[PDB]
């Protein structure tokens, strides 16, 4: 492309599409923080998402926004993890790679992609 494009001349580089998760890799250096504030956990029985951000953290510039829910981190299933220990191992490791979905996209669908638009199949008769 020129500025950065990729349906200018065809796709320009390839990318995979499996689902709709997101891996966020952040790099974090002395005394730094992700400043968001993540919801639930093992104690409570609730999944770990997220319902603050900060102005001006490393999840804020990589895109990372309320709603999302973190499924793991740093290699870690985050689906059972304690409030207080998601909060803190945060807030420890350095390269944090905190993995997303997104979560609030489409408002509701069902038969949005088809390009054959219901096939048909068992045929013979041609003549009329």
């Amino acid at each position: 492309g020129s500025s950065g494009s990729s349906g200018d001349r065809r796709s320009t580089l390839h990318l995979l599409q499996g689902g709709d998760e997101k891996k966020v890799n952040l790099v974090l250096g002395d005394g730094r923080s992700l400043g968001l504030t993540i919801r639930g956990g093992a104690e409570y029985g609730l999944g770990i998402y997220i319902t603050g951000v900060d102005p001006g953290s490393e999840a804020e510039g990589s895109g990372l926004k309320v709603g999302d829910q973190i499924l793991e981190v740093n290699g870690r299933s985050f689906l059972n993890i304690l409030h207080d220990e998601a909060v803190r191992l945060l807030k420890s490791s350095r390269h944090l790679i905190l993995t997303v979905k997104d979560v609030g996209r489409l408002p509701h669908a069902r038969t949005t992609v088809d390009e054959t638009k219901w096939i048909a199949s068992s045929s013979g008769p041609s003549s009329g």
